[PDB]
DNA sequence: GACCACGGCGCA
DNA sequence: TGCGCCGTGGTC
């Protein structure tokens, strides 16, 4: 049972972290296992010189901390993506132990232990799963190679930028809390939603429109203030401060924190077995939600830049939901449109709400924009109206002559629904289930809201499969070129190349993205350079 | 100190 | 539709 170190090749891995994050952790403990004998590292760093891969539970952030220490150790087999390609519900090692024949230990040892043990039972479940199979062969187990590389690189930031921001910031918030005290007659904590709601609907005459889903408060979001602008003076500069304080307490403040030492450079985490529809998350700090749709948000998008001498590549796939839905439908006017090669948006501006396409203006543009996402989540004619400033009755007529111009998305939706009732999963162009229960349920609400959830996953998994695989075979590519893969949200990627070789980075990275997997419609992938996130966008 | 539920909101 | 993080108001 007990043999020394080191264990022979192909041994499973198994490792404890000080913490949980990769890049901030202190490795405590490395063993593996191997034909029912386990290996105990006398001293775990210099045990990973010994190691050609990875290969166990959790693979990838033991593979980011060697990186860290100038180990070019890969990540290999990861029984956690066995699992989550099988019922992506399996998110934690925790819960695959349980499920699947083991414990999740604290103890290095019995965690190489288990990780042998759980492949082994894995493996066999996936078997006949050829869909899968290929899922995991060509998409997930090179993908976390990738992903170590990232989170290794890291990206960087504009510190002292960010530093005189938040003086800034916090000046302006000031004036906004002291007039909101004014306009209450009192002094009150603005930042609890409770104390707010009293000012509002109690201390103040407003009236209070909707209410919160688990406790039933009056709700005060922004949904509920925007609709009072105009009720009083007070609501616009809460809605500013909301604003102001979400973005300097979540990223303004937080991010230059966050600087690595070693690096000196910000270090996400990649997770790739989180979502239910096959996207990654970002976490640790999540740096797939940097603000980016307000002035404020991008001062701070500003902050992420390109090391000195080189320059940020962001490209981004336009419209692909879309264009993902104009396949699995097989619509003609959705894939005559991008085919055309046509702006979907401005065509859906005039198919549908008037004409003509010569064309709308900017503001009717976004108006088909919401309705094509609405249909994406399939958001009810209410929340459309109040998400269009249009009353309830012009909501409903809007997605109406929606099926009307594009009816096969209609049947798609009914027959992904029927055909995930019958089998109790629906799937992705390329096979990725999400398990449904619910679309039997005999409750209304709870079987419609799982409805969307169900004929929004194959669009949403289907955009990821994609990604993920052009990221697969984007990688080799960059790495030829001296070039940096840095991050991905979830349509986009921003990579970093020298200057000099940016341009030549830029367009080969956009024809590997736009070739991934030709469709029944072409991809097209908008692609941006500069010295920051923000002016290498578009 | 850590952790929780909630409402709320940042991004795709 | 899918995430992860914030402060509040709490518990332990
Ligand atoms: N405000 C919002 N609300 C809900 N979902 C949103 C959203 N913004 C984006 N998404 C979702 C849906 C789409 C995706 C982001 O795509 P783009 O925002 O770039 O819209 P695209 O289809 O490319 O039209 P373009 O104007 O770019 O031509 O994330
Ligand atoms: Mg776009
Ligand atoms: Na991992
Ligand atoms: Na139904
Ligand atoms: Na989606
Ligand atoms: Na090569």
């Amino acid at each position: 049972e007990e043999a020394p170190w080191p264990p022979p090749e192909g041994a499973f891995v198994g490792f404890v972290l000080s913490r949980k994050e990769p890049m901030w952790a202190d490795l405590l403990a490395l063993a593996a296992a191997r034909g029912g004998r386990v290996h105990r590292a006398p001293e775990p760093y210099k045990a990973l010189r010994d190691l050609k891969e990875a290969r166990g539970l959790l693979a990838k952030d033991l593979s980011v901390l060697a990186l860290r220490e100038g180990l070019g150790l890969p990540p290999g087999d990861d029984p956690m993506l066995l699992a989550y390609l099988l019922d992506p519900s399996n998110t934690t090692p925790e819960g695959v132990a349980r499920r699947y024949g083991g414990e999740w230990t604290e103890e290095a040892g019995e965690r190489a232990a288990l990780s042998e043990r759980l492949f082994a039972n894995l493996w066999g479940r996936l078997e006949g799963e050829e869909r899968l199979l290929w899922l995991y062969r060509e998409v997930e187990r090179p993908l976390s190679a990738v992903l170590a590389h990232m989170e290794a690189t890291g990206v960087r930031l504009d510190v002292a930028y960010l530093r005189a921001l938040s003086l800034e910031v916090a000046e302006e918030i000031a004036r906004l809390e002291a007039e909101v005290f004014r306009l209450a007659g009192h002094p009150f904590n603005l930042n609890s939603r409770d104390q707010l709601e009293r000012v509002l609907f109690d201390e103040l005459g407003l009236p209070a429109i909707g209410k919160t889903e688990k406790t039933g408060k009056r709700s005060t979001s922004a949904a509920v203030l925007e609709a009072l602008r105009e009720a009083h003076p007070i609501v616009e500069k809460i809605l500013q401060y909301r604003e102001l304080t979400k973005l300097k307490s979540t990223y303004i403040d937080p991010l230059p924190d966050l600087i690595h030492p070693r690096t000196g450079r910000l270090h996400t985490r990649f997770n790739q077995t989180a979502t239910a529809t096959g996207r990654l998350s970002s976490s640790d700090p999540n740096l797939q939600n940097i603000p980016v749709r307000t002035p404020l948000g991008q001062r701070i998008r500003r902050a992420f830049i390109a090391e000195e001498g080189w320059l940020l590549v962001a490209l981004d796939y336009s419209q692909i939901e879309l264009r993902v839905l104009a396949h699995l439908s097989g619509d003609e006017n959705l894939i005559r449109v991008f085919q055309e090669g046509r702006d979907i948006h401005t065509e859906t501006a005039s198919w549908m709400f008037g004409v003509p396409r010569e064309a709308v203006d900017p503001l009717m543009r976004r108006a088909a924009k919401t309705i094509n996402f609405g249909v994406l989540y399939g958001m009810s004619a209410h929340r459309l109206s109040q998400e269009l400033a249009i009353p309830y009755e012009e909501a409903q007529a809007f997605i109406e002559r929606y099926f009307q111009s594009f009816p096969k998305v209609r049947a798609w939706i009914e027959k992904t629904l029927e055909e995930g009732r019958r089998r109790g999963y629906v799937e992705t162009l390329f096979g990725r289930r999400r398990y449904v229960p619910d679309l039997e349920a005999r409750v209304k609400s709870v079987r419609e809201a799982a409805e969307r959830m169900a004929f929004n996953m194959p669009v949403q998994g289907t955009a990821a499969d994609l990604m993920k695989l052009a990221m697969v075979k984007l990688f080799p590519r960059l790495e030829e070129m001296g070039a940096r893969m840095l991050l991905q949200v979830h349509d986009e990627l921003v990579l970093e190349a020298p200057k000099e070789r940016a341009e030549a980075v830029a367009r080969l990275a956009k024809e590997v993205m736009e070739g991934v997997y030709p469709l029944a419609v072409p991809l097209e992938v908008e692609v941006g350079i500069g010295e920051d996130w923000l002016s290498a966008k578009e």
